[PDB]
């Protein structure tokens, strides 16, 4: 019992974090096998960052201009290339702590663990969702660029995020490990705005199931609805439209609780229209959308 | 920018978690040097748990009745003793992954990271406070007993909590690593109730400073107050009384923001009396008390 925002254990990722320095700029890199991954803006001077030509800035850079440091030890850079918005530095030593891993580009609404790092050293770990507007609600200071997001499947680390930037609303944007931004963001110091911050409906439903599993059922009402009827109300509150695929994903939680998804949708509809009347659900006063159905099942079944 | 509930990186603690089995009961233990620590109720049958005599139950137990398993490997138990509500199992192998560590009994209002474990394997990591009523708001299932809470000071792990039980309100209770419960709880299957859940005032103040640091200052009003005036309102809302020691601890955040602690107390007073008017502070609709002043400074300064 109880329900918390829970990160993956970070040990396997801690052993991959290094410091990368190019001139005066020090950020985080990810050391897997004989390659270090880091944001390409490590090569920028404070003036370059205004409107950089990365191709031109790389003409000026050689292997020896990248200092890679793994705790107290200097790694030897024997190659470098740019892939989209990431630099890949080939080093002469395979990381002996390299876990089983893969690179994934995550879908909007999916969650991952962030290991916030400074100067190649772990600060802390917390869970984030890739929001529909391709931003995340993180906690990142100067020095955090190159911090990574990940999931763990038993022993395999799925790396899905590399931290690059902060946006006006105090939210964050970054790339997959192939250097492609989530969203329409670019790695330059120009004003960029997040689009409408739509709510992940299927995750709100999942969290309401979690509330029922933990004995909090005050908000279950006597109504049901239809997908089309619910979605008319969703669009009004900038909720993602619910589809049969979403209903299917909530199936195991519906089965566990004996509450049909469309009955839970009806309860969600009345919470949207009437608010919580100063009551709380799993210790929250607002509707939480950063738990996936899998996060709920995992937590409630001890995976 | 941004502000999140952040756990310590868990790698150094992951390497200490083992499975302990006594008969049909399997729980978590903590392997440091040549000693495994676990809850003494590992020795209880499902009937024993109703009113156990632990001293008598231990007459029946020998070294060979404790199965300790570290991943795939069986450790050899060469000694056992009970210290308060914990068992200490002496094994013939020092844990080679033992970090620098200490055992601390934490004060009410202080925070720590929990590594939730099942069958000796890490499930996830999240931050908790030791509440004034000596309970924590965790996420624990059957199998989680022996999961530990900790802080990290640079390289040194301070272990402060071992998980034993759940309470009616869906909150949790456990011991320090010397086997002494936080609070008046006992390790037996009898109905136990948490006392009044008082709010950690100094931590709410800290979180309001965090809000100001992150540009959220809508709730700063034109008033100041006195310790005694504030405390009259505190006691009404079951807040901890504020003392000069609390003011001194908030000093660095006051200095950082240029908001005198007693001005922030006046803002807190009006939030208690008037509520948030459906507004939010750092993405929350209620007053958060599980961040210490140190948690705020650490997060806002990249420690
Ligand atoms: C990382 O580059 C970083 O940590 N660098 C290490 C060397 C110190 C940094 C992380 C940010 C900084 C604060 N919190 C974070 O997450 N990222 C940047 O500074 C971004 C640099 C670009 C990728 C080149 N960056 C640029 C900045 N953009 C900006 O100022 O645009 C103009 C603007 C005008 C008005 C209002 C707002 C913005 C945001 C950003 O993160
Ligand atoms: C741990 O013992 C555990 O994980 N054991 C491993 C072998 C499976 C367990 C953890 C709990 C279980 C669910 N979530 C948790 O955190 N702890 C217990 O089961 C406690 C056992 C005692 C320490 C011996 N325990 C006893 C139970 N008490 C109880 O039922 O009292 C009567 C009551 C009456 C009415 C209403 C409520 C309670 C609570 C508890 O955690």
């Amino acid at each position: 019992s109880g329900f918390r925002k829970m990160a993956f254990p970070s040990g396997k990722v801690e052993g991959c974090m290094v410091q990368v320095t190019c001139g005066t700029t020090t950020l985080n890199g990810l050391w897997l096998d004989d390659v270090v991954y880091c944001p390409r803006h490590v090569i920028c001077t404070s003036e370059d960052m205004l409107n950089p030509n990365y191709e031109d800035l790389l003409i000026r850079k050689s292997n020896h201009n990248f200092l890679v440091q793994a705790g107290n030890v200097q790694l030897r850079v024997i190659g470098h290339s740019m892939q989209n918005c990431v630099l890949k530095l080939k080093v002469d030593t395979a990381n002996p702590k390299t876990p089983k891993y893969k690179f994934v580009r995550i879908q909007p609404g999916q969650t991952f663990s962030v290991l916030a790092c400074y100067n190649g050293s772990p600060s802390g770990v917390y869970q984030c969702a890739m929001r529909p507007n391709f931003t995340i609600k993180g906690s990142f200071l100067n020095g955090s660029c190159g911090s990574v997001g990940f999931n763990i499947d038993y022993d395999c680390v799925s790396f899905c995020y590399m931290h690059h930037m902060e946006l006006p609303t105090g939210v964050h944007a970054g790339t997959d490990l192939e250097g492609n931004f989530y969203g329409p963001f670019v790695d330059r110091q120009t004003a960029q705005a997040a689009g409408t911050d739509t709510t992940i409906t299927v995750n709100v439903l999942a969290w309401l199931y979690a509330a029922v599993i933990n004995g909090d059922r005050w908000f279950l009402n006597r109504f049901t609805t239809t997908l089309n009827d619910f979605n008319l109300v969703a669009m009004k509150y900038n909720y993602e439209p619910l589809t049969q695929d979403h209903v299917d994903i909530l199936g195991p939680l519906s089965a566990q609780t004996g509450i049909a998804v469309l009955d839970m949708c009806a309860s969600l509809k009345e919470l949207l229209q009437n608010g919580m009347n100063g009551r709380t659900i799993l210790g929250s006063a607002l509707l939480e959308d950063e738990f996936t159905p899998f996060d709920v099942v995992r937590q409630c079944s001890g995976v």
